[PDB]
């Protein structure tokens, strides 16, 4: 069970944590998996 969606213990949002504020183009890199997902992206949350 290294994912299998366990929903009440997993990890895989962004709006929730991280918006509605500031944080950071690292971690979101870890979420996506891929740089390539995640500057193409955080491009337009940030100027």
């Amino acid at each position: 069970y290294n994912s299998g969606k366990l929903e009440e213990f997993v990890q895989g949002n962004l709006e929730r944590e991280c918006m509605e504020e500031k944080c950071s183009f690292e971690e979101a890199r870890e979420v996506f998996e891929n740089t390539e997902r995640t500057t193409e992206f955080w491009k337009q949350y940030v100027d």
